[PDB]
């Protein structure tokens, strides 16, 4: 029960690798096969957007992005951020989705994995503002975007599925490809290939605009080539990758707090089984193909004691071990508690785990054992009865 205690919008913030509503032919991240989660939400009376920020960017670039995006204005990644890891400052110039945020709106958050970690970032960022940006721009007399000044509340709720909140090991299986294949270097060489490509980025945007990947104006091919190879981005720490990482998961952990004027929500999914001799996990029959046969394995037998990743990391949903989604807990003081019937705020409300894979439950990935539809429709209505 408990009824709509607010009527705050929704806004959806896809994950690792997600694409916006105008991009794959309409393919949407948001439903996929099953069909369009926005729409369904609209259709019943929860005011809902869909964010599209750098599927393939750190959390702190798709925060800024992402505020840009619903306050509207151009985007601003900090000069000191900038300065720091060698890429453009400013970026894309937005309209604005919600500036009703700029005077007393608020928003719920509903994030998918990676998704996750930059609402919980942007939280920290409307809260706490950046110390170091505020210094920087003191000392070099330069413009301070509002989101680093700290004082702003407009985030009502954050509701992740499928996070990992402490990492996901897959990334340690990219590791070990590494000595031969470099999976993120092919991937910033082809999307170096599109940005120059005419009508690419209407079915697939990098968005990678502030490493300038493209060939300039009247630039040569030989200077263009020459630039690239001295690009920072191919070393870069700020990507994806490495907030998705175990240490980059802490690392993003130590200073991205639950702030306790926000509420904070967890899907956690699985769709495995563990071997009685070995302890291992395996997919399911129904995991999607690609997860099932180069992810799962790994995930689910992958150990380093050292590191605290032991049996309670095996059991997985074809991309991001289960026990890194309830909430955040590496390096990380955050508190998590069992969904008990009433929604705290401060703290993460653990919604319990769902049997369907990374994919399924986005709809990406067909599962008609899983009720998609009621899944969303149900959060939405928990979100709307969350008191101000
Ligand atoms: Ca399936
Ligand atoms: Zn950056």
């Amino acid at each position: 029960a408990s009824p709509r205690a607010n009527d705050a919008p929704i806004v959806l913030l896809h994950g690792f690798t997600g694409w916006g509503r105008e991009e794959m032919l309409g393919f949407k991240y948001w439903g996929g096969v099953r069909g369009d989660i926005e729409q369904w939400l609209n259709d019943n009376g929860y005011r809902t957007y869909t964010l599209a920020v750098g599927p393939l960017s750190s959390n702190w670039d798709r925060a800024c992005e992402a505020y840009a995006q619903l306050v509207g204005g151009t985007v601003d990644y900090g000069a000191a951020h900038a300065a720091k890891h060698g890429h453009a400052r400013f970026g894309r110039t937005y309209p604005g989705l919600l500036p009703e945020l700029k005077r007393g709106g608020r928003v719920h958050i509903i994030a998918h994995s990676q998704g996750g970690q930059t609402a919980r970032m942007l939280v920290s960022l409307l809260e706490n503002g950046s110390q170091e940006e505020r210094e920087y721009a003191k000392a070099h007399n330069v413009s301070l975007s509002p989101l680093f000044e700290g004082g702003h509340h407009f985030v009502l709720s954050v509701t992740t599925i499928a996070t990992p909140h402490d990492g996901t090991t897959l990334v340690n299986m990219v590791d070990f490809t590494d000595r031969f294949f470099d999976l993120q270097k092919a991937v910033l060489k082809a999307a170096a290939v599109a940005s120059n490509v005419p009508y690419t980025s209407q079915v697939y945007d990098f968005k990678l605009d502030q490493w300038g990947l493209r060939r300039q104006p009247g630039e040569s091919f030989d200077h263009y080539f020459e630039r690239l190879k001295r690009s920072p981005v191919w070393t870069s720490t700020d990507t994806a990758r490495y907030d998705l990482s175990i240490p980059g998961a802490e690392k993003l952990n130590q200073w991205v707090q639950a702030s306790p004027n926000t509420y904070y929500l967890s899907f956690s999914t699985e769709r495995t089984h563990r071997g009685a001799l070995t302890g291992n996990y395996y997919p399911e029959l129904g995991m999607n193909a690609f997860s099932a046969v180069v992810c799962a394995p790994f995930l689910g037998s992958y150990r380093n004691e050292a590191l605290g990743i032991d049996d309670r990391w095996l059991e997985n949903d074809g991309i991001v071990n289960t026990v890194s989604m309830n909430g955040p807990k590496r390096g990380s003081s955050d508190r998590i508690v069992p969904y008990d019937g009433t929604l705290k705020k401060g703290v993460w409300n653990d919604m319990g785990t769902y049997n369907v894979d990374h994919l399924e439950v986005i709809g990406v990935d067909p599962n008609p054992s899983f009720d998609i539809r009621a899944f969303y429709l149900r959060l939405a209505e928990q979100l709307a009865s969350l008191r101000p």
